[PDB]
């Protein structure tokens, strides 16, 4: 029921897995520096897209392609809600001719799917962590409609004004923490399967403050 208790959790994760907290902050400084003169998105356009609505958050589960056709059919009831996809799942929507409204990505995958969705109108939420430094340095200048994310809790005292961090460890949960923060009503998750044990923990935490109904 706090976010500087997330600063505590950040510490438990980094020491748990053994992540260089210093490569973490470094990628956030590189990211904010790049986004000062980049094809960004007024972060308040994501409030229009999310606030009050009933967003869909898609990961990369064993149920990805048979949850997406559910999305297909629900869409032709004049029922179309903002969609958020976790990293590489966008190739699933590119393969079903669905274009995600927002993609939270740390660039870790093959970027062929992500890039084609970007030019088609996606909002790409780039998230900075330790190992994606050179990727952020190369691929963020090649994108449009980009929003910067980072793992470090202490991002506002470091003068990172082109970055926001709304909580979350896996790129999947950041979507919901983004969905929570932008005042979404309920989240309908799809394609949900070590790191996963923390995802369920944070998802459980979101179950209390926001309505969260996994689809099946």
């Amino acid at each position: 029921m706090d976010m500087k208790e997330w600063e505590i959790f950040y510490n438990k994760i980094m020491e748990d897995f053994g992540f260089d907290k210093d490569k973490d902050v470094e990628s956030a400084v590189i990211l904010n520096n790049i986004l000062e003169n980049a094809n960004t998105i007024p972060v308040d356009k994501l409030k229009d897209i999310i606030e009050g609505r009933e967003v869909f958050i898609f990961g990369a589960g064993p149920s990805i392609k048979k949850h997406i056709n559910i999305l297909k059919e629900l869409r032709e009831i004049n029922y179309k809600n903002p969609i958020i996809v976790a990293d590489g799942a966008c190739k699933a929507f590119l393969e079903e001719n669905i274009i995600p409204d927002i993609i939270v990505s740390d660039l870790d995958g093959d970027l062929e799917a992500l890039f084609e969705c970007n030019r088609k109108g996606s909002i790409i939420v780039v998230h900075a962590h330790g190992d994606n430094i050179e990727k952020i340095k190369k691929y963020v200048p090649k994108l449009k409609n980009v929003v910067g994310s980072c793992q470090i809790p202490n991002y506002k005292e470091l003068n990172l004004r082109n970055v926001i961090n709304f909580g979350g460890f896996t790129d999947g949960d950041r979507c919901c923490f983004l969905a929570y923060h932008f005042k979404a009503k309920k989240l309908i998750l799809g394609g949900m399967d070590k790191k996963l044990e923390y995802a369920k923990t944070l998802i459980n935490y979101l179950k209390d403050k926001i309505e969260i109904e996994f689809l099946k």
